């Protein structure tokens, strides 16, 4: 036996139900212990927040019974490499970007998606950037297939649920001459045989453009292009259970990134004191995570979590 907290009994039971957990064997006991440890950690963070020590709060979610190490292995699939250079981003002549930008309100972004238990984040970051560029070009927003990328981009260097790169996904669309719609080739959250059919293709691209490793450059790119694919260090428990506010983690790395996401804007928050700037980011862990699936990440704080280190978008 172990010292399970009797006052958490009801919550544990309801949590398992709301997330349809089926354990058995011996697993229920140790999963409950992982969940209770995560719960205490969330409570400590929020207490410290009330004491003025953090700029964001945390909350229990569908990842409650997982260790950070287990989560990182199953979920975070960005390879953190740059095999081939893309086009050079040419900043506009004598241009100053607006103080805030939100592409969601301009019709460039589809609803939040969920990668499930698969390291396919690279695919979601890629379709998000392509969706924005197709909208810029045609005025039509259509959700694209991540499954198509998972199943068919092996030749380009991607490895399905084991990881990949957004740049490899962009290269596949060019090589292949198209990409099917989400509707015609739905997500299964597992690698299967390629089933690409040109009859249902609704997008195309002719390469990709790279953004320099500078937050000022990334701000100008977001302002003049639309949503941009980026990668960040999402391996900390503070990120796994993020709820709301501006995310800032002292232990984040600007060199070691493992999760591909999408920057859809940027902005600021102010008081007589201070809080400051942020990047508006769309995640692929469903709507129950963070702010309806989004997170505000610290901006202009020495490339926090490597947000400006692996940025690029597709040429349509």
């Amino acid at each position: 036996s172990l010292t399970f907290d009797h006052s958490l009994e009801a919550q544990w039971t309801k949590w398992k139900a709301m997330h349809n957990r089926l354990y058995g064997m011996n697993e229920e006991g140790w999963r409950r212990a992982v969940w209770e440890k995560n719960m205490k950690m969330i409570e400590l963070h929020n207490q410290e927040y009330r004491e003025g020590k953090h700029s964001f709060t945390m909350a229990m979610n569908a990842f409650g019974d997982m260790t950070s190490e287990e989560f990182r292995q199953v979920m975070n699939g960005f390879q953190n490499r740059k095999p081939r250079k893309g086009k050079v981003f040419q900043e506009p002549l004598f241009y100053e970007a607006p103080r805030s930008v939100d592409w969601r309100e301009k019709g460039y972004v589809t609803p939040v998606k969920n990668q499930g238990q698969c390291g396919s984040c690279w695919a979601f970051s890629a379709t998000g950037a392509l969706e924005g560029q197709m909208f810029r070009k045609t005025g039509r927003l259509i959700s694209l297939s991540e499954q198509n990328l998972v199943d068919c981009s092996g030749p380009q260097g991607n490895e399905g649920c084991n990881g990949g790169l957004m740049d490899y996904a962009f290269q596949y669309v060019q090589d292949n001459g198209g990409l099917d719609s989400e509707e015609s080739y739905p997500y299964e959250a597992t690698e299967e045989s390629c089933k690409y059919n040109p009859k249902y293709s609704v997008a195309n691209d002719a390469g990709f453009v790279d953004i320099p490793k500078q937050e000022k450059a990334l701000m100008k790119a977001v302002a003049t292009v639309g949503p941009i694919s980026v990668a960040i260090d999402a391996g900390h428990e503070s990120f796994l259970f993020y709820k709301e506010g501006i995310y800032f983690e002292p232990d984040c790395s600007s060199e070691d990134m493992d999760h591909g996401v999408l920057v859809v804007g940027y902005g600021f928050e102010s008081t007589e004191s201070d809080n400051n700037k942020y990047w508006l980011v769309k995640n692929s862990w469903g709507e129950e995570w963070g702010m309806g699936g989004y997170v505000k990440m610290a901006k202009d704080r020495r490339n926090h979590c490597g947000i400006a280190s692996a940025a690029s978008y597709p040429t349509v």
